[PDB]
């Protein structure tokens, strides 16, 4: 997993 990817914006 790794949802920390299309959360990320900035």
């Amino acid at each position: 997993r790794l949802k920390w990817v299309r959360i990320w914006r900035r």
